[PDB]
């Protein structure tokens, strides 16, 4: 049913969110290099 | 039903696509640093 | 039915995984710059 699907979708949302935080930290490193 | 699920899946696809574009821009910054 | 949904979910999982590998390679470049 939808239970397996909803849990798979919730797990991918959490993975995407954790990747986004790591991508924002890389963006902040470039900002810090670009402004001395 | 599938309506809530399909909309959740479409929203995650758009989020993943927007993260990919930001990741390609970081990749281009490294390419520009590596070639002077 | 679930067939279209499950295949869409599997395709997004593979895309997210491939983006994660590219994000880990960018993280390794910063580690290599930060340690000489
Ligand atoms: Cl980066
Ligand atoms: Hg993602
Ligand atoms: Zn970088
Ligand atoms: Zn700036
Ligand atoms: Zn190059
Ligand atoms: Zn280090």
């Amino acid at each position: 049913e939808w239970e397996a699907l909803e849990k798979k979708l919730a797990a991918l949302e959490s993975k995407c969110q954790a990747l986004e935080k790591k991508l924002q930290a890389l963006e902040k490193k470039h900002e810090a290099l670009e402004h001395g």
